């Protein structure tokens, strides 16, 4: 029941809504389900990752550490079927902001192996600048 909800929740995502549904089908297979709660630090700027997150319930905030400020600016509020992670599985590893938790989330997370694949020739990831 958990392929179904995972693949009736992908094809209401624009992003995903262009992918063949058999593609879809094998990132139902693989993805994992991460809950947090809120203040739960879900990414942390400067770590190494090999993760992308897709939201199916709650909001996220993120923040940043620019060189030239001492403390973290806050960036921008994420829902559900936005989307996460994406730097780290372009080119280097690290992580480049936090994502921070803003109430009761749940993540349907997708590994490297399954992302390079099926998901990192999408040209809204592929090409996505903030
Ligand atoms: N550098 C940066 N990252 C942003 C930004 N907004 C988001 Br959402 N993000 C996401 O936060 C993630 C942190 O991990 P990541 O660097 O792997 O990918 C990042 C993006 O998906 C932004 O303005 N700058
Ligand atoms: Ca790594
Ligand atoms: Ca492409
Ligand atoms: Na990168």
């Amino acid at each position: 029941i958990k392929h179904t909800e995972y693949m009736e929740f992908l094809k209401s995502v624009p992003t995903f809504q262009s992918l063949p549904e058999e593609i879809l089908s094998k990132l139902a297979d693989v993805l994992e389900e991460t809950h947090y709660e809120n203040g739960e630090y879900i990414i942390r700027q400067g770590a190494r990752g090999d993760t992308f997150f897709i939201i199916s319930k709650g909001t996220v905030n993120v923040t940043r550490e620019d060189s030239p400020s001492e403390d973290p600016v806050f960036l921008r509020t994420l829902g559900k079927g936005d989307w996460f992670g994406e730097k780290a599985l372009q080119g280097e590893d690290v992580r480049t902001a936090n994502v921070i938790a803003a109430e009761a989330v749940t993540c349907l997370v997708i590994d490297r192996d399954s992302f390079k694949h099926l998901i990192g020739g999408l040209d809204d990831v592929s090409n996505k600048a903030y």
